[PDB]
C-alpha cells in the first residue's frame, strides 16, 4: 500500500473479487469455487501466463518459377506467372544470376602532357621536363610513367586491362520497374526509386547484412593486426623515448613506454562493388517489396485466380549495372628537387648538391579500348513465392465473411527542376496517403559522364569527392668525405622523400532541400520547416523499428500517420485535399546549371474485395 | 505439400482442429434451426477459441489529425547561460511530442601568437633562435653525437616563427545538444509537474537510443556522424606491392621462407572512418542547427496531453541554457611542435662531439605535436542565433472530445527524480532522499569529478562519461633506410665508406580513451532489507539491460552506465513492477569503488523514472 | 479543419457518420433508461472503434522479483569438469539464469628465442647467435643479393638465440560460450532440457541485435571495440604534401593529374582498437564472465512454479571444456626480421662482395611474429569463483493457488541437436535427434579443422561456421634517398648520384576470407518435400531477413542458415511446426563445394522443437 499502489496494482479489489466469485460460484452449487484465470483477468492482467490459443491449421511451402517471357537478357521485359499452388500467396523473392565477366584487352595509355619548360623528354616509359632557378639555385625534375602495383614501369600501347565492378546496390537498381498485374491492370508497382528509399528507411542493422547480400551489395569484413602497443616497451628507438629536459620536466614530443597492449582492426571490402579483373558469378536474391508480404495479409488465391495475375519486371542495361575501373595500372607522378650552391646552380649542371626532395603519388589509370562485355548474359531468373495452404472448413468461411482487405500501393512523381524554389503539384495521388518519401535527386548522380554513377545514383545529395592521403615521409644524412667533420658542413648530405602509402576517397554530401512545405486544398500540413526536421527528427520520432532515420542526408520523410509501417491505419490525408496537393521546396543547389529530380513516393490506402 | 491439422497429441494441443471442426458442425447447425439464411460461422465465432494466421481484419479510428507548430519564447532575444520559457499555445485537443531548435552562429578563435619554444634538452651547444632550439649531449665514450632540435610547422611543415600570428581552432563538446539544456522544465501553476537535467539526457543517451536510430539522433543533438571512405587497391589478386627480390623465396632446403611475401589471394580495398563535424577542430565551426527532443512521457501520442485539462494562464516549457565555456572549446589549429632526435657515430678524433670525423651511421627520429597557440580562446560573442519550441497538436472529433474528458479520470504518467551525492569513500552507503514515488527503475553512475573540471583537456569528450578516462597514444611510424657508397674505388661490403641513415618519422597519432570503472559493487537496500545482494557492477551494466527491455533497453557503450531494474519491461507503458515509497524512506544504494578517494572525487548520480497520476 | 467524412476512403477507414450514430443512440438509450449522465463510456465506443489517444491500462496481479546466487554442490570449480547447482527455494517461480565464471589472471612460462632460419642464398653464408645471412651472386646484371633474418623485440633490438623470451596469451573469440561444453536442466535425473556450445553460437549468431551486442559480448567475455580518433588529416585550405608537387599545371595550362590539391574539410580519421581478453598480453587480467543460461524459461512469463517442479530434486549442470580450448599461446614481443639488400655494382667483381663502384641500394624488410620456444599455457590456472544467479518471481497467494490450479500446462521450447560428421561432397542426413514439433533448424557444415589442435587459428575459427583463410594486408613504408659523393661533378646524369630507397612493412592486417562448404539444402521428411533445393543465402540471408522481425537477427557467419517452419520464430504463441509423423523420418540434404576426405566436416543441425510441462 497506499494510494500508488492501489491504482496499479489494485490488490484489495483484486482479493474482494476474488472472495465474491468464490461464494457465488458455492452458492450456485459448483463443484470447484475456485475462480477462472479468465475471471481474474476481466480487471487484472497476470504477468506470469503461460496461455496461448490455438491457431487454424496452416502450413506453407515456397515455389520455384521460370519466367514466360523466354531467356532473360538486360534491358528487357520479364513476365512470371503466379501459379495454383496454396490457398493464398504471400511473400515474394526473385533469384537473379549474372554471369562471371571481365573488361576486354585494351592498352597503356598516352603519357601525360609536358609540366616544365626545359629538359623536355619523351619516352615510351616517361616523361620528363624540368623547371630551372639560377636565382634559389633549386633545379626541379618532374617525371611521370605508368607502373603496376609492384612498381614496374609499364610501356605506352602496350596491353592493359581495366577491372569491373558494380554499381552500389545492383539488386535495386536492376529492377527497374517491378508491377503486380491483376486482369490486366496493375494492382501496384514501383521503381528503383521506391527501392532506395527502402534501403534508407527500412532496413535496421539487424537486417542489413543479409539485406546487403540479397541485393548484391558487398559487406564489410573485419581484419586484425599485429599489436602496435605493448606494455611497457615502444617501436620509438631510445635517443627519443621519456625526454626530460635541463629542468627535470618531461619533454612534449617524446613519446614513453605504452600503457596497454593493443592492436588495430580494419575493415576491407572485396565483393561487387571492389574492382577486379574477374567479377564471379552475382547471385542475388531480390525482394518484391508488396503489402502482401506480411502473411496476414496474404492473398486469397481464389479471389485473384491463376491466368489473371503476373509479376512483371522491367530489367535495366548492363551499362547501369555493370562499369569499368582501373586495374594493375597507376600514374606514377614524381618531382625531385636539387639545389645546388656551385657554378651552374639551378639547371641541370650545377655542382655542389646539399639537398634532394622527392614527391611521389599514385593515380589509378584507365587503360585504353578496354570496356565491359556486352554479351554478358542473365544466366538464371526465377520467382520465389510463398504458398500457405490452410484447411478447407477455414478457408470456406473466411472467403465468405472477410470481406476485404486493406492493402498500401506506391505512387511516385518525378518532376526535373532547374528552380532553386518552386511549388510542385503532386498529381499523382489518387488515395489517402500514409506518408510522402521526399528527394531531390541531382540529374547528375544518374550520368553516363559521372564517373562515380556506380556510386552516386541513389544519393539525393550533391557528393563531391575529397581525398585522405597517407604519406611516407623519409630523411637521410651523409656524410661524403672521412676527413671533414659532418656537423655544420657541406660535406653533410641531406636527403628527404615523401611516398604516397594510399589514398581514401570521403564522399561530401551537399544537401539540395533546404525547406519543405506542404500545402493541400489550401491548407497547410506542414509549415515550411527545415529539412533536418523531416531527415532526422520525423524518422527518429515516429516508426518503432519500422522506422530508420536515414544515413542519406537527403531522404526526407513526409509523415501523415501515427504508427508508420503498421497495418492498422493511423492517420492520412483526406482525399479532397490529396487531388490539390503541393510541395513547396526550398534549395541551395539546383539552378540552371545543376539540374535535379524532385523524386515523390507516396504510401497510399486502397481496398481490395474478396473471393 | 499435404496440410496436416491432426496428428498425435501435439497437433491436438497446438491446433485443436478436431474441436474446430466440432465447433464449425455445431454452429452451422444452430444457426439453420434457428432460421438463419446463411449458416456458415462468424470470423468472430471461430476467433473465440482459435486464432486466425491469415487475416485482415481492422478497426476504424475516431476520426484524428496531426499538425507541428512553432512558438518563439516569452524571454526575449536567447543567450548562453540563461533561462528561456515558452508558452504552450491554445491549439490542437491534445498536444504530444516536442523538440526545440536551436541555431548556434557560426564562430572561430581569436588571432593569437605562436608560443616560445621549449626548454634545452641537452647540455652541449646550447642554440636557441626566433625558429628552433637546439642542444646536444655528447659522449666520446660511444662515440655518438646527439643532436635535439624543437621548433613550430604547420602541417605543409613550414617553420613558424614565434610569437608572429597563429590562430587556435574551435570544437563543440559530444553531444552539445544533450549538455546544452542544462534543466528542461515543464511547469504547471507554477510548481514543476515534471523536469530533468543533462544527466537524465545522457543517461538516455546510453539507454535508449538503439542503431536503427542513432544516425538521426546525432544529427538531432550536434554529434558528428562518421563517413566511410574506400581506399585504393590494397591487395590485386596475383599481384604483391614488394619488390620482387623479397617476393616468394625458398630456402636452401626448399622451404619457403618466412616473413618472405607471396601474391596476393583476393582483391580488396580499405575502408576507413573520417569525421568533419562539430566535435572536429576547425578553423571556423560553421553555423549548428539542432533540434533537441524534450524527453517527457507525453511524447507517446497515446499520452497525448488534453488542451482543455491545463489552463494557458501557467502552462510553460522552461529550458536553463548551459554556458558557451561547457559547449565550445578551442583546440589546437595549423601549428605543430616539430620534436627531433639525430645521433651520429663517428671513430675518428673528437668522436661523440659535434667535431668527431667519419660518420658512419646516421639516425633521425621526429614527432609531431598538436599545440594551442597563446591568447587565442573562443568568440564570446557568439550569438544564440534561433531557438523555438515545436509543439505536435493533435485534433478529434467534437463527440469523441466530449467522451474523452467525462470518462478518462486520469492518466498514468512517468517522471524524473534526480540525486547527486559527492564521494570521496571507496566505499559508501548513500540514502537517496530524492526518491519518493513507485520506480519502475534508477540510472546509476559514479562520474569522476575530473570529467567536467575546466582544467581537464578533455572535457569536450569526458564530460558525459561515467568513468575515469585516461589517453593512451597510438602511434603509426614510418621507418627509411638508405646505405651509400662515398668512394668508388673501394668495395662497399664491409667498409666504414658503406655509409649508413635511418630515419622514424610519425606519420600519425591516434588517442585510445581508455576507461578504468569507478565501480565495483553496487547493493540496493530498503529498511535493512536486501533489493539487490552486493553483486558486481558488470551485472547491473551488462547482465540486466541484455536480457530486460527488448528494442526498449540498449546495452549501454560506457562501462560506468548501470540499470538498477524493477520491473519486468522497462521500455513499455503497461505497468509490471516498482518499488514503492512507501516504506523507502531509507532507500540506500551502497558502492564500492577501486578508484574514489579524496584524490579522486566522484558524484553518485542515481537518476529513476517514476509512476505518478494526472487527473483529466 | 479535421474532415472525418471525406467520401468512401474516410468511410472505411474511420467510419465517423457511424461513430456519431452510436454516440447519438447511446446517450438517448441511457436518457431514455433513466441514466444521470447520457455521455457514452469508452468501452461502449472501442466496441467498433479504437482510440489512438487512450491512457488506459490494467493493473496486474501483485508482483515482484529478486535475484539469488547459489554455489556449487560440488567443491571447488576446474576445467574440464561437471559443476551442478542446486535451483534453491526461494519464489514462487524462478524464471532467468546466468552464470558468473572467474579466470586467474594467467601468463605463458619463460621460454627461449628459437633458432634462426635456413640459409636462403648459396654463397658467403655466415650463422651467427644474432643473425643468419646468406647471398645470391650474379655476375652477369652486377646484383648482389644479401639476404638477413634477425630477431628483434618491437623497439627493433636484436635478440640472441637461446636467449629468454616469452609468449603472449590470448582466450579464444567468445569464451564464454566455449567455456560451456554441455548444459542441463535436470529433474528426476532426466534431462528435461540441454544445449551445446554450438547451440550457443547459432544464438550468437541469429539472436543478438546491434541494440544488444556490446552487453552481450561483455557478458561472454568477447572484447569491444574502442574507437581512437587521430590528428587532423585533412586542414581546409593546407596540405601535407611538399609544395614542388602542390596544383601543378602542364604546360597546356591543365591541372595535372597525380598533383595534390589543397583540402576542401579538415578532417580526423577514426580507427578502431581492441586490447580485451583475444588481444594477445604479457599477462591476460582476470576475466569475469556472466554466461546466461538459453533455456525458454527465461521469458519471464514462462517462469517455473517452484511447486511444479519440486525442490531437491532440479540441478542446473555444467561440463567444462578442458583449458587448452579457451585459453592459447600467441607471439609476444620477439618479431623475425626478413631482410633483403641489393647492391647494383658495376665495376670489377660486379655481382659479388667484392663488387666497387655501387650504384643502386635497396633494402626490402618485413616483420613476423615469433612464438618462443617452451614457452605456454599456466595448466594451474584456476576458475576461482562460479556462481549461478536465479531470478526469483513473487506472487500474492490468492493468485498463486489460483493459477496453479488452473493454468494446466505450459509450452516449453527445448534444444535437439544432431552432428554428423561428413566426407561426402553431397549426401541426405537423417535427424534422429527430432521425436517433436520443430519450429525451426539452425544449420551448418563446419570445417573439422576449425577446431583441430592443429590449427593455429583454432582460437578463432572454432565458431566460424565456414572454411577460413588467412589474407595479408601489408602496410609498406616506401623511401627514396639519393647523395652527391663528388662535389666537383654534376649530379644529373653522373654515378657519383647514388640511389637508394627502402620497403619496411609498417603493419600487417589479417583477412579471414570464408569458404562456403553448403552449395545447396533441400528439406524432405515423410516423402514431403518441405524445402526444395534451394542455393544456401536462401536459408542464411533471405528467410532471417524476412522472418522474426528484431528477434531473428541476419547471421554474418557465412555458413549459419536457417529453416524456418513457422510464421513467428522468436515469439511464444505457436505459429506452425513440423509435425511429429513427418519429423521421424526427417532429411537435410546438402551439396558441397569444399567437403571431402581431404576436408571433412560436421553437420550440425539443431533444432528448437514444441513440448510441454504439467503443472502440481
Amino acid at each position: 500500500d497506499g494510494k500508488a499502489d492501489r491504482m496499479i496494482m489494485a490488490n484489495d479489489l483484486l482479493n474482494d473479487r476474488i472472495k465474491s466469485i468464490m461464494c457465488l460460484r458455492a452458492k450456485q452449487g459448483f463443484s470447484d469455487p475456485t475462480p477462472t484465470l479468465v475471471d481474474i483477468e476481466r480487471t487484472h492482467i497476470l504477468l506470469i501466463n503461460s496461455h496461448y490459443k490455438p491457431f487454424a491449421a496452416m502450413g506453407y511451402e515456397y515455389q520455384k518459377t521460370r519466367p514466360n517471357t523466354g531467356n532473360p537478357t538486360y534491358n528487357s521485359t520479364i513476365q512470371f506467372s503466379i501459379p495454383q499452388f496454396g490457398d493464398f500467396f504471400s511473400d515474394m523473392v526473385v533469384h537473379v544470376q549474372l554471369a562471371a565477366t571481365s573488361a576486354s584487352a585494351g592498352t597503356v595509355p598516352a603519357l601525360p602532357a609536358f609540366i616544365g619548360a626545359d629538359d623536355q623528354v619523351l619516352t615510351s616509359t616517361s616523361v620528363v621536363s624540368a623547371t630551372e632557378n639560377t636565382t634559389s639555385g633549386v633545379y626541379t625534375l618532374y617525371t611521370q610513367s605508368y607502373v603496376n602495383q609492384q612498381g614496374t614501369t609499364q610501356t605506352v600501347a602496350a596491353a592493359a586491362t581495366n577491372f569491373v565492378r558494380y554499381c552500389e546496390y545492383p539488386g535495386l537498381r536492376l529492377f527497374k520497374r517491378v508491377k503486380f498485374e491483376v486482369n490486366g491492370n496493375p494492382l501496384d508497382e514501383y521503381t528503383a526509386l521506391a527501392a532506395i528509399m527502402y534501403n534508407k528507411f527500412h532496413v535496421p542493422d539487424f537486417k542489413l547484412t543479409g539485406w546487403k547480400r540479397l541485393i548484391g551489395q558487398e559487406v564489410p569484413v573485419e581484419a586484425a593486426s599485429n599489436l602496435v602497443n605493448i606494455a611497457s616497451t615502444t617501436p620509438w628507438g631510445s635517443p627519443i623515448v621519456a625526454l626530460s629536459d635541463v629542468n627535470g620536466t618531461a619533454v612534449t614530443g617524446s613519446p614513453v613506454n605504452a600503457a596497454i597492449t593493443a592492436r588495430k582492426l580494419t575493415q576491407v571490402v572485396f565483393g561487387a562493388q571492389t574492382p577486379k579483373a574477374t567479377q564471379e558469378q552475382l547471385n542475388m536474391f531480390v525482394p518484391l517489396l508488396f503489402w502482401f508480404r506480411d502473411p496476414r495479409l496474404a492473398i486469397a488465391s481464389v479471389s485473384i485466380p491463376y491466368g489473371q495475375r503476373f509479376i512483371t519486371v522491367d530489367i535495366e542495361q548492363q551499362s547501369n549495372i555493370l562499369f569499368t575501373a582501373p586495374g594493375n595500372l597507376f600514374l606514377q607522378t614524381t618531382v625531385e628537387t636539387l639545389l645546388t650552391t656551385g657554378a651552374g646552380k639551378g639547371t641541370a649542371t650545377g655542382v655542389l648538391l646539399t639537398q634532394y626532395n622527392r614527391y611521389t603519388t599514385y593515380t589509378p589509370t584507365l587503360a585504353s579500348g578496354s570496356s565491359i562485355d556486352g554479351t554478358q548474359a542473365v544466366q538464371n531468373i526465377e520467382l520465389y513465392i510463398n504458398n500457405i495452404f490452410v484447411t478447407p472448413e477455414i478457408h470456406d468461411i473466411y472467403i465468405k465473411r472477410i470481406g476485404f482487405t486493406l492493402i498500401r500501393v506506391y505512387r511516385e512523381q518525378v518532376q526535373r527542376e532547374v528552380n532553386a524554389a518552386d511549388q510542385v503539384l503532386q498529381s499523382q495521388l489518387k488515395w489517402p496517403v500514409e506518408f510522402i518519401y521526399l528527394g531531390l535527386r541531382p540529374a547528375n548522380n544518374i550520368a553516363a559522364g559521372n564517373t562515380y554513377q556506380w556510386r552516386d545514383w541513389h544519393h539525393l545529395t550533391s557528393v563531391t569527392n575529397e581525398p585522405v592521403y597517407d604519406v611516407s615521409q623519409s630523411y637521410a644524412r651523409v656524410s661524403i668525405d672521412d676527413t671533414v667533420a659532418p656537423v655544420g658542413s657541406t660535406t653533410f648530405k641531406q636527403s628527404a622523400s615523401q611516398v604516397m602509402q594510399n589514398q581514401y576517397i570521403v564522399p561530401v554530401e551537399t544537401e539540395t532541400l533546404d525547406t519543405v512545405r506542404v500545402k493541400a486544398h489550401g491548407i497547410e500540413l506542414y509549415a515550411q520547416y527545415r529539412a533536418q526536421f523531416y531527415r532526422d527528427y520525423i524518422p527518429w520520432n515516429y516508426g518503432s523499428f519500422n522506422l530508420v532515420t536515414p544515413q542519406d542526408k537527403g531522404a526526407l520523410f513526409l509523415n501523415f500517420c501515427l504508427y508508420p509501417g503498421t497495418y492498422q491505419p493511423s492517420g492520412h490525408v483526406n482525399i479532397s485535399r490529396a487531388r490539390e496537393f503541393y510541395i513547396e521546396y526550398t534549395s541551395s543547389f539546383c539552378d540552371s546549371s545543376n539540374p535535379c529530380d524532385l523524386i515523390s513516393i507516396a504510401k497510399c490506402i486502397n481496398f481490395l474485395l474478396i473471393s
